[PDB]
C-alpha cells in the first residue's frame, strides 16, 4: 500500500467528514497561512494531530578552501551566513499514534 | 510571541474562513483518524503543509550515562526496546516557510 498524497487526503476527508473536497481545502489554506504567518513572527504552533512548529537559528558556515584530487585545481565554497530555519518536532499524541 | 495552542488556531482558522469553530475541529479529527489509520497499516501519509508520516522500526537502544556539560552532573539515559515509531519529516514547504 503507497503513499496517500494530500490531493488523495482532501478526499478521504470530504468524503469522511461529508463536505465540499473545496472547503476542506480552504481550511488548511487558512491553516497554512496562519502556520506562516506565526513563525515570521517568531511564534510558535502546534496544529493537529500534534505537531510544533519552532523558528531554530542555525550557525554560518565559513567560506572554505579545497583542491581537486585529481587535477589540483582550486575549488571554493561560500560562506553560508547564520539564518533562521523552521524545525517541526512530533508531540505527544504522534507519538502514541500507534498504541 | 506565544505559543498558539492547537486550540486557539481552529479559533483563528474559525475566523479566517468564517466557519464555526466546531465544524473547524470536526475536520482536523477526521484528518487525524485517516493519518492514525494508514499509520496502522504501514501506510505513508502527507498532509499540509507539507509533512510526510512514516512508519520506522527504530532498533533497541541500552541505558547510558551522560553529563551536563557545563557543571559535570550525571544523567542518566534509560534503555529504549525494539519499537516501531512515527517518524515525521519536514518537506520544501515547510523548510520554506520563512522566504
Amino acid at each position: 500500500k503507497p503513499t496517500i498524497t494530500k490531493q488523495e487526503l482532501y478526499s478521504l476527508v470530504a468524503a469522511d467528514t461529508q463536505l465540499n473536497k473545496a472547503l476542506i481545502e480552504r481550511i488548511f489554506t487558512s491553516q497554512q497561512k496562519i502556520i506562516q504567518n506565526a513563525l515570521k513572527h517568531n511564534q510558535e504552533v502546534i496544529i493537529p494531530p500534534g505537531i510544533k512548529f519552532t523558528v531554530v537559528t542555525v550557525k554560518a558556515k565559513p567560506a572554505r578552501q579545497g583542491h581537486n584530487p585529481a587535477t589540483g585545481e582550486p575549488i571554493q565554497i561560500k560562506a553560508k551566513p547564520e539564518h533562521k530555519a523552521v524545525k517541526i518536532r512530533a508531540l505527544k499524541p504522534v507519538h502514541d499514534m500507534l498504541n
